[PDB]
């Protein structure tokens, strides 16, 4: 049984894999690649987006990290279930995944890289979607209740790019969603969590080589 | 049924066209609700608060919101019949891939070509053909996306059939001489019972998006 991941470092998108497979106890070689030079394995594995991540089990290619992150919930279905049995909560647990997917990616970019008035609406929106997920969290432990959970391993890899939203968006997240923080914090205490995330500091560093090599700032 | 089983909807949305056919697919009789997307009803801004979109379906008074999530909870409840997914782990990876690949690609493709201008409007256009191209190389020399019998993939692209006299028409185009195999597979579906009784006729969401270009001033 060969598990390969085809990734790169600073993507939210890998790192919920990266968490999918840790929680699930399965081994597995990260491999990480330059997307500005594609190896041929990922060009022949994602064809159509040639994106990451991609994880190859034996030798065959599950594309989209959320499809891939179910692909292991059903292959490897002997513990740690990622996903609620009950049809109903499994499809709360999707939508909410769902949410985080079309909302958080997107405007944490635009946080980082527009301006003036597109820039200011993406800070708004950004702190209502960290409020909406904070309502649907309530009080338990993680939005999977007493473990992880779809929507923590979708959601809570975003927190890595967390300095680089507030310093770019000059955003004070930590004092408008302490709720939001402590989740996060919680899920980092997990080892499938922190050894599958890079540090704040290490991607904050990253946007901004990476700001300043798109002449922004 | 003990249930019920509720469905809030906009005629010609290729969105709730998937639920209306997965529901039809499990022979789940359901009242359909049509809302009025520039008044909103009080029940739909309950329902689905978030995004204040359909479909919604409403099952014993709960909503699932999101055609292809509320498809997968159509399939996941009534599972004693016409599975719309495979079984093998792989294959319904696979599944999902392509489904999400129409939900991408699609809807918003066609939007454009029904009401952009100019280069946007010529770039959608190939980006559109090339989608489709694409779709019925998956397809291949299958009955269905889905084998022998509709599935998932099938649910999710079939409803913008419906829409093919709109691209055809506002963007100069012929689908069926760009993609015969597609269009083939499409009229299969069409001649399902399930699929049929879910689709309006092409000519009236022709006449719906050919007045709302007029009320947008667009032309
Ligand atoms: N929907 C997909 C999204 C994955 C995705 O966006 N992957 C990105 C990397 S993470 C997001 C990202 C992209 C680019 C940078 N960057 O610094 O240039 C950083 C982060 C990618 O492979 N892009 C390849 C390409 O389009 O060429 C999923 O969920 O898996
Ligand atoms: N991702 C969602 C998308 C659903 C969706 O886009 N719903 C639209 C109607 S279908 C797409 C559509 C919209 C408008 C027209 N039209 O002719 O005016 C046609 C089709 C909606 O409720 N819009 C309300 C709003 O945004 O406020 C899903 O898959 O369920
Ligand atoms: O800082 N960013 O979030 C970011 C900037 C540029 C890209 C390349 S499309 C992707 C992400
Ligand atoms: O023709 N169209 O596809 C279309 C036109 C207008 C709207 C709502 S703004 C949505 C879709
Ligand atoms: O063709 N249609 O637009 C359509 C089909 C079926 C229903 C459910 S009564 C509603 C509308």
């Amino acid at each position: 049984d060969e598990v390969v991941l085809l990734d790169f470092w600073p993507s939210p998108f890998g790192m919920r894999v990266r968490i999918a497979l840790a929680e699930k106890g399965i081994k597995y070689e990260y491999k990480e690649e330059d997307l500005q030079n594609k190896s041929p394995l990922l060009l022949k594995m994602n064809p159509v987006h040639k994106k990451i991540p991609v994880l190859i089990h034996n030798g065959k290619p599950i594309c989209e990290s959320l499809i891939a992150v179910q692909y292991i919930e059903e292959v490897w279905n002997d513990r740690n279930p990622l996903l609620p049995s009950d049809p109903y909560q499994r499809a709360q647990t999707r939508f909410w995944a769902d949410y985080v997917d079309k909302k958080i990616y997107d405007l944490g970019r635009k946080i980082c890289t527009s301006k003036g008035e597109e820039k200011e609406a993406a800070k708004k929106e950004f702190i209502e979607a960290l409020k909406l997920l904070e309502e649907q969290l309530g009080d338990k432990t993680y939005f999977g209740g007493d473990n992880l959970g779809f929507v923590d391993i979708a959601l809570v890899p975003f927190y890595t790019w967390f300095k680089a939203y507030e310093t770019f968006g000059t955003l004070n997240i930590e004092s408008e969603c302490p709720k939001f923080v402590a989740w996060a914090k919680r899920c980092l205490q997990k080892e499938s969590v922190a050894k599958s995330l890079p540090d704040q500091q290490k991607v904050y560093e990253f946007i901004m080589d990476l700001r300043k090599k798109l002449g922004i700032e």
